């Protein structure tokens, strides 16, 4: 039967990879790989083995080797996970000056991060975390409400994203938005 | 200049891999890879690129692509880390029966684990850890002394090894020795 190596792959957008599709019939009728990716085949001996160079990996895809040993068949997919740190991570624009007392509502907007399963979005207050949830949707958002206090003057919040590719062998990639600086005031005023 | 992909590889003993050695001179004089590993070369187009299949990876090795662009040159090594869970993990044999009072000394002997940098050896008492150090030497050992107590009767210790390949994308591989069961006695006796 058909087999492929590797079976799981973590790679950058655009990145390419080598995939080997091997079988166990000594003289199989057909052997190839089923994918839309720009592929390329190489001079590998003992043709019970074929090596393809997949190319413009822009998306999580699952290439599939297929070896046709008569009626029926058998296959084997490989999991290509494409990774990339969000194109933009910022809080919706807001006026720094805010009235003491309102249940102000912060909203972080994230655009295009992948794999979204390892992407966490986190609203903070300085380096103190407020809300912390996974990135979902596009642009993915996250909200929290701050009851503005006199104490908050000078306080400044930010939104940060965490792309944890550590368990996949890579790193934890983070991105921080520009800081929202809160200026408060009590009334009698302005 | 010369470049290689991947640059770091974690693989099983025996395991093989595909390495690509690419250069940037459009018409370079020489391009190949410097290694003792059984290698094999494939039909890859645009020969500014060569793909080798390294084979009997029994050891941490660092294969090196070299592209000769006139006098001088340039190269690029790839890091092959070969992994394998210890062949044997056991405590030196000891008589279960021990006198209340002695500073009994336990000794766990580990043979052949790799990469030793991620291999931790840990002496335990039931599932309660006693000593916990990295595996060094061959057979690598680890010792601790238990002052035998009347309370210890029925207590049983073991030695366990932890091969943490999680940060490298793999898993944490563990191995537990057979359990040393302590039987104590106070004297007047036997
Ligand atoms: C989010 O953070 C990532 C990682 O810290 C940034 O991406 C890196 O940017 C540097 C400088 O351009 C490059 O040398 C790296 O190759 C990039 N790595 C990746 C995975 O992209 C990224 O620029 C940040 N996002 C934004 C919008 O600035
Ligand atoms: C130490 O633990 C490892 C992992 O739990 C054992 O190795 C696995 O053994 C099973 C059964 O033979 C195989 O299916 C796996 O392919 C093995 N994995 C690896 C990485 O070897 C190993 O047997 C244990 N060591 C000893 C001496 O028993
Ligand atoms: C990382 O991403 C994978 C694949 O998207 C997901 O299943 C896994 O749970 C995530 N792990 C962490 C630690 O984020
Ligand atoms: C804003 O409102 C929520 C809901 O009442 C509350 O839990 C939160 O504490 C308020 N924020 C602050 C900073 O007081
Ligand atoms: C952001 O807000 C925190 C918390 O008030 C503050 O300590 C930090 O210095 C602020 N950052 C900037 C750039 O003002
Ligand atoms: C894993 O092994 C590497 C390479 O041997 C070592 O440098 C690294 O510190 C180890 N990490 C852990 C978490 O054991
Ligand atoms: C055996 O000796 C060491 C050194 O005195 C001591 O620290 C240890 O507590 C003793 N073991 C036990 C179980 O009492
Ligand atoms: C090993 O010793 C522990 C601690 O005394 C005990 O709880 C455990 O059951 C023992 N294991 C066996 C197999 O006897």
């Amino acid at each position: 039967q058909t087999s492929v190596s590797p079976s799981k792959v973590i790679l950058p957008r655009g990145g390419s990879v080598l995939v080997t599709c091997s079988t166990s019939c000594d003289q199989p009728k057909l052997l190839g790989i089923e994918t839309p990716l720009p592929k390329k085949e190489l001079l590998l001996p003992g043709n019970n083995r074929k090596v393809y160079e997949l190319s413009n990996v822009q998306e999580d895809s699952q290439p599939m080797c297929y070896s046709n040993c008569p009626d029926g068949q058998s296959t084997a997919k490989t999991f290509l996970t494409v990774y990339w740190t969000p194109e933009r991570v910022e809080l919706a624009p807001l006026p720094s000056w805010q009235p003491v007392g309102k249940n102000l509502t912060l909203r972080c907007q994230v655009e295009g991060g992948a794999p979204r399963a390892n992407l966490t979005v986190v609203l903070l207050r300085g380096e103190k975390e407020l809300k912390r949830e996974p990135a979902v949707g596009e642009p993915a958002e996250v909200t929290t409400t701050v009851l503005v206090r006199r104490d908050h003057h000078g306080a400044n919040f930010s939104c940060r994203t965490e792309l944890d590719l550590r368990p996949q062998g890579l790193e934890l990639f983070e991105n921080t938005s520009a800081p929202y600086q809160l200026q408060t005031f009590v009334l009698p005023a302005t």
